[PDB]
């Protein structure tokens, strides 16, 4: 019994350290896809000078 | 939702400059073809100079 619940002690890890990449992998993801919007809000604020450059 | 809310932040700045812009043209090019029509009043003040020169 002794080892055996070391082995459910790695089990369990097995299963933590994997769910949580997966739920890393949405949260990147997502994230990643919605920095991508968020630079194009910089650039929105940086579409303000691409109309300078003929606003002159 | 905060980056999000930060996007309807950015969303809400172009529409609003954007709009902006189209009431300014249509004042702008108004008021630039009304003056065209002031600066002929100018220019009738003017002719009162025009008839002067043989009104002598």
């Amino acid at each position: 019994r002794t080892m055996s619940e070391n082995l459910r002690r790695n089990l369990a890890a097995l299963e933590a350290k994997i769910s949580e990449a997966k739920t890393k992998k949405n949260m990147l993801q997502a994230r990643a896809k919605a920095a991508k919007a968020n630079a194009e809000l910089q650039q929105t604020l940086g579409g303000l000078g691409t109309s300078s450059a003929t606003s002159a």
